[PDB]
């Protein structure tokens, strides 16, 4: 990996576009005005991509060649990178300040800032924009995942009286549905800020390498069937597949996909009649989890629950909501996103079904159907020093007031009523509020402030 | 990278779930039910992740450890992996057959197949589903991009005599809008199947390492300003910023973002009056490219063109469409996707503007807004051998006919009228439809057939 290469190609030419005698470029990141945002992921990028000796003579040579053919011209500035190699032993003369990892922060607030610490490296601030802006993805995943937890929290507490096992209510099925291997690890780790359930163990490895956990089980999964594992038995032998699978996993939880041919036949006749004797004997810590995977998500879940309620003992909990026996649950792992999740739990509630009966899985929508625009994650220059004089800078496009950026040196503060305010134009120096909530996390090639994933999770906790 | 870790965690348990006495699992990939897709990206995955000695004693031990805690139980199949290590020196006993890289194939067709070559490794076929299915992404990016090229082609041909410079009409701005560094490389490579413009040089690195090309210039970019290099001058000094940038890049094409404060003032007063004398002196090989970046994308382009047509000499084409001077062009890089691109170009046509005036740029919509659901990319088991008997296998959910999978052994064939058919149930063995269009590309740890990026581009050409 070459950091000289890991930027928007046109930024190669930017060192020549700044006002002459510019010694300082100061830039910031915000989720421009999902009213709250989980700040997560910078620490990964800092350690993996920016830390330590990132400049070498070889990497400078490679970039020279690569940009020579890309631009069909020598626009690449060797001198600027030679300077960093020679004066700082390839360590980047940059200071990064950020709110704590896991922080839940209202939109339109400064989340991190970037400035050069050496006047010669004024151009460096915006060179690393591209790599740092990719922090939008872990942020958006963690945020969207948290918003789903809120809906589940509301309805679980409504229908059961507590939040027991909330952190297991949404499983990450996103591995195959993401754009790459690196994305799966990043996105799975972000989901894990909020829940424990994941089919992507690369997320666990990212957590341990870059954050660290104390607790013994950072993320979990259970044995589960897939379509090939049922259909391989042949159309006429679905019961045989079911019986074989639950006996192989008699002592542990097992998820079994039940819609290969006819979900409602599988629930009523196979699970509820033919194999009913093998279900009712199961332990509370080893339920059968039936997984429908097609049709309208609400209509299916409702009819599934109706069928099971007619074949198995149903209790009514203290909140007046119907409950399956402890050895039998449902997972809805198809068509679940923040919108449909809400419709399912509400529909369940309306039909007097407790949310403890059903857990959820999401894939493409949880990890892939997300963009920069969702939270308007943006990096902008707000402050420069030219001819030894500070200048507050900004954009303010005439046709779009939502695209206006903040001016001058920024700081984040706690207000008297416990809310947040970003102070612009260096007004943080007035000390009318407490201290700036941003900490220096990176300075001169070194990570200077870090958080465990135990701290991240704690920071991202719901407010109950 | 450990291939034992790069699967959906539940698949670790599937060796215990297939019918006893299974010696073969045969699975296929399709874009189920955007009527035609570009098959691109499998070669990358095969070379990076699947070829050679991918199993070592250390990787088996790591997986053992990782999976023990993830499952709270020792379900990981150490026996199967040790067999591959010991018998095949860590090389995977699978055969993969695929349509040529770059192939444009209608929906509903088999694009690749996977099966084990050793009876003991029946479980291996679907172990690698997850990694292989991530093919969806370069496929979907290659397809959506090709579809955008078709719109541009249609309208360029309509308003101009021809297709000159089509391969430069859509620039990839997606680097900061994608989920990771790896995605940025894969996605930019996929765009480069159809166009030449990219700001992500990682796309070019992927090309050369994994496909290779004899073209001396596979991807390009030009000098471009960003908001920071304009705003850093101060609001009162936008003209100074413009003048400085165009003079620094007097002899090469330069893109200059012009909406910092007021796009329409920039075009009418700054470019059109104060700096007009610096623009009209430019070479045809070195135009000023004005970049609006806010407001309604069609309304802004139309007003920009109207303004510029009033300050600069306009000629009418042989096709009757209006044309800016060769030293002056526009790039629209905000809010562009397949739907809005069509609306912009149609609105331009209605106002008698040639498409040669405006080129485009897309970011998150081009490389990130896309999902596996867009082309229904899916991997399914279609055939097994149990007790030495072949079994044609499929799923067919009662509530969703669109989710039914294909049966038995598959082959892709040219029909007499020049179209495509996928033959199911081994029917390709009746030589009624010519040779199988799928070729073995991987067998027993070796890539057996590979394509240059020159072949990919040729294969993916538009049919004019």
């Amino acid at each position: 990996f070459n950091i000289l290469l890991a930027t928007d190609s046109y930024k190669v030419t930017h060192y020549k576009q700044y006002p002459p005698n510019t010694s300082k470029v100061y830039s910031y990141f915000e989720c421009r005005e999902y009213e709250e945002t989980v700040f997560y992921g910078l620490q990964y990028i800092l350690n993996k991509y920016l830390k330590g000796k990132v400049v070498t003579k070889e990497k400078i040579q490679e970039a020279k060649e690569v940009y020579r053919e890309h631009f069909q011209d020598d626009v690449f500035n060797e001198r600027g990178w030679n300077y960093i190699l020679e004066k700082y032993d390839g360590h980047l003369p940059i200071e990064v300040k950020a709110v704590p990892e896991g922080s839940v922060i209202p939109r339109g607030n400064v989340l991190f800032t970037v400035e050069n610490t050496d006047p010669e490296c004024y151009w460096l601030t915006n060179w690393i924009e591209t790599i740092l802006v990719q922090s939008w993805y872990p942020i958006t995943v963690a945020t969207n995942s948290r918003e789903q937890k809120k809906i589940l929290a509301k309805y679980l507490l409504e229908t059961s009286g507590n939040l027991d096992g909330l952190e297991y209510k949404l499983h990450d099925f996103g591995y195959r549905g993401v754009s790459s291997q690196e994305t799966a690890g990043i996105g799975a780790s972000a989901h894990l800020v909020n829940f424990k359930g994941t089919d992507t163990v690369a997320g666990i490895a990212l957590i341990k390498k870059y954050y660290g956990t104390k607790d013994p089980v950072p993320g979990y999964s259970v044995p589960a069937a897939e379509h090939s594992t049922i259909t391989a038995w042949g159309k006429d032998h679905e019961k045989d597949a079911f019986e074989h699978i639950v006996t192989q996993f008699s002592s542990v939880p097992v998820s079994v996909v039940s819609d290969s041919y006819d979900i409602y036949n599988a629930c009523e006749k196979i699970w509820g009649e033919d194999l009913r004797h093998l279900i009712v004997s199961r332990s509370t810590e080893a339920p059968l989890i039936i997984r429908p995977d097609s049709g309208n998500p609400l209509d299916t879940v409702l009819k599934v629950l109706d069928i099971l309620g007619k074949k198995f003992p149903v209790t009514e909990n203290s909140k007046g909501y119907k409950l399956l026996p402890p050895y039998l649950r449902v997972i809805q792992g198809d068509g679940v996103d923040i919108n449909t999740l809400q419709e399912i739990v509400e529909g369940m509630k309306q039909k007097k079904w407790s949310i403890e009966n059903v857990s959820f899985g999401s894939g493409g929508a949880l990890l892939q159907k997300l963009t920069r625009d969702l939270l308007n994650c943006s990096f902008k220059c707000s402050y420069v020093v030219t001819n030894g004089l500070g200048v507050n800078v900004f954009k303010d496009p005439v046709a779009d007031p939502n695209k206006r950026s903040k001016k001058g040196r920024l700081s984040l503060h706690r207000t008297p009523a416990g809310n947040f305010v970003t102070l612009e134009e260096g007004k943080g120096d007035l000390e009318e509020y407490g201290h700036d909530l941003l900490h220096t996390v990176f300075k001169n090639g070194k990570v200077t402030k870090s958080y465990s994933f135990d701290e991240v999770r704690k920071n991202a906790q719901l407010n109950i």
